[PDB]
Formats: C-alpha cells, structure tokens, sequence
C-alpha cells in the first residue's frame, strides 16, 4: 500500500483539499467505484462525524470501505471522543481534553464535567466540592456561572 505523500495520517488536521486528495487517493489504491470529491465537501473534522451510514449516503458503493479505511488511518475512538469534548465546553484545547479524557479513563461525561469544574473553580474562592456541588445542583450546566 502505497500512501499519498504530503499527506500527513493526522484526519483530525486535514483540510478540505487534503479531504479530497485522500478520496483520489482511495480510489485508486482500492480500486473504488467512481467518487464525486463534490460528495465530501468538508474538512477532516467534519469526516471524523460521520457515520458509516453517512458515508453510504454519499458513495452506496465505496462509502463503507471509506469508512473503513479511515478507521484504520486513525487506529486504536480517542480522536472522536476529544472532538465531543470540545464540542460542550468552551474554551476547552485538544491537549486539555486529552489530558482530561486520559484522567477519566476514555470517559467522557466525566471529562466534560471535570473540565468544567476546572472552569468554574477557576472564578471564585470557593473549594472544589462547592463547584462540584454548584455544577451537579445545575445539573451540569456551566452556563450558570452567576456570581
Ligand atoms: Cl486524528
């Protein structure tokens, strides 16, 4: 298998041309049915939220050896779960989320809740476990960060 140089095997950072460059590429290296690079108009971000069913929406023949494909490019789930990280509290970096995912165990409403303990323990004076109680009082929201 002869990968696409100039194309690092880093999704999460792809570009809406690099989408493109490895679907060209996919499709000759495996022999695909016909793509239209028009059906995935999106960077790599927004590929790692599709589904399987998602990518068969776009390509019915190829969209699940895609799908395939691009599971093995990323390998041993965590860059998906980073992505839902930042995805609900703001402010949060990839290492952030990283850091606060590896100390939850893969767990991220844990994760999420920890980060956002962090945030709000960041404004006021009070211990941690006033936060903590604050957050799960609010039921999690950290919208409710009035003082
Ligand atoms: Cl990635």
């Amino acid at each position: 298998i002869r990968l696409p140089a100039h194309l690092r095997l880093q999704p999460i950072y792809w570009s809406r041309d690099d989408v493109a460059q490895w679907l060209k590429w996919a499709e000759n290296e495996f022999s695909l049915s016909p793509i239209d690079s028009n059906t995935f108009e999106m960077n790599g971000k927004a590929l790692l939220l599709l589904t399987k069913e998602d990518f068969r929406y776009r390509s019915p023949h190829s969209g699940d050896e895609l799908y395939e494909l691009l599971q093995h490019i990323l390998g041993s789930e965590l860059q998906r779960k980073i992505m839902e990280v930042e995805l609900s509290v703001h402010g949060v970096t990839h290492q952030e989320a990283q850091t606060a995912l590896g100390a939850t165990g893969g767990d991220v409403v844990s994760a999420i809740r920890n980060l956002k303990v962090d945030q709000l323990f960041h404004l006021s004076s009070r211990s941690r476990a006033d936060a903590w109680r604050i957050l799960e009082h609010y039921q999690w929201d950290l919208s409710a960060a009035s003082r």
